[PDB]
């Protein structure tokens, strides 16, 4: 089943680009409705690297993940999905640095409950970076990016990749550049990665390191410190999100829940 390109209207405009080609601001027209929209527009293994993530999306209903409207096949092959105005949520911060840290913790618990969802749903995200989080308002954040993501096996609780390819280790646990195992476990490991990144404005993790030097670091029990004006409370939960052993590492339940609770506290 697929959308009718008569109802797709594209603005000449780029938001975006990739291997795969551009990403185009869209109208989509709905039964009544018309949908403001992105649209990845492809430019073989790219085509079924796209169609494998349309595969993934068509399963996936959550309020915190980008949703899929459907895919597009007439003067290109297009994957159609809501729009996300604000964009990604690294460039948001670096551009608005007035942003309250009681702002920040609503996001990345809204960021939670869409990885608690995706957990649930046993599937793995393996890219969740700050960069992956794009916001609808300044109070509104979803997860993009389902181009690594994996629906794992109904005995397994982990994907395992064959060899190392273009990873972005410093998101990455050490069983995954170890082990090469990915799991929501390995997700939660990303997650204290992606804190770290938005209680620092969207600045870049390991600043200045090689993927060598992260994981001799991370071996010798080395952590990234506590961001400026970053919570206590925030931080120590990004030292949790990187446990080293996954065995002992918290799942997105446990995560949500010491946010959600945070939050709350933060409220009251
Ligand atoms: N659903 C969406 N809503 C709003 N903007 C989007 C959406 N999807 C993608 N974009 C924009 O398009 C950009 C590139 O898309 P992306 O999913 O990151 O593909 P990519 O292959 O990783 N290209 P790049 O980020 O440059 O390496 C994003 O950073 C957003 O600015
Ligand atoms: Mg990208």
């Amino acid at each position: 089943v697929y959308l009718d390109r008569k109802l797709l209207t594209l603005e000449d405009k780029e938001l975006g680009s990739g291997n795969f080609g551009t990403v185009k601001k869209g109208y989509y027209q709905m039964k009544k409705v018309v949908k403001t929209v992105a649209v990845k527009i492809l430019k073989p293994a790219l085509k079924d690297e796209l169609l494998a993530e349309a595969n993934v999306m068509q399963q996936l209903d959550n309020p915190y993940i980008v949703r899929m409207i459907g895919i597009c096949e007439a003067e290109s092959w297009m994957l159609v999905m809501e729009m996300a105005e604000l964009g990604p949520l690294n460039k948001y911060l670096q551009q608005n640095r007035h942003v309250k840290d009681k702002n920040i913790i609503e996001l990345v618990h809204q960021v939670s409950m869409g990885m608690k969802y995706l957990e649930e749903s046993n599937f793995v995200h393996r890219d969740l970076a700050a960069r992956n989080v794009l916001l609808v308002t300044q109070h509104y954040a979803k997860i993009s990016d389902f181009g690594l993501s994996k629906a794992l096996r109904a005995d397994e609780n982990y994907y395992k990749a064959q060899t190392h390819g273009k990873w972005p280790v410093k998101w990455y646990a050490p069983e995954c550049i170890n082990y090469y195992k990915f799991s929501s476990k390995s997700d939660v490991w990303s997650f204290g990665v992606l804190m770290w990144e938005a209680f620092s404005y969207g600045q870049k993790p390991y600043r200045g390191m090689k993927g060598s030097e992260v994981t001799a670091m991370l071996e010798k029990g080395e952590r990234m410190g506590c961001p400026a004006g970053c919570p206590r409370e925030m931080y120590d939960l990004m030292n949790l999100c990187w446990t080293y052993d996954v065995e002992n590492r918290p799942g997105f339940a446990a995560v949500e829940l010491r946010l959600r609770n945070y939050y709350y506290d933060v409220v009251n």
